[PDB]
């Protein structure tokens, strides 16, 4: 799971939820999606 307070990769774009690394942000943002998604707790955006 989340084993590592701070991770350093060879790419400027790396996921924190899983840890995987990507080349472009687009792929990162779209990917992170698989993580996000849950009941609304606090008002962030609307
Ligand atoms: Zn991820």
């Amino acid at each position: 799971g989340s084993s590592g307070s701070s991770g350093t990769g060879e790419k400027p774009y790396k996921c924190n939820e899983c840890g995987k690394v990507f080349r472009h942000n687009s792929y990162l943002s779209r990917h992170q999606r698989i993580h996000t998604g849950e009941k609304p707790s606090g008002p962030s955006s609307g």
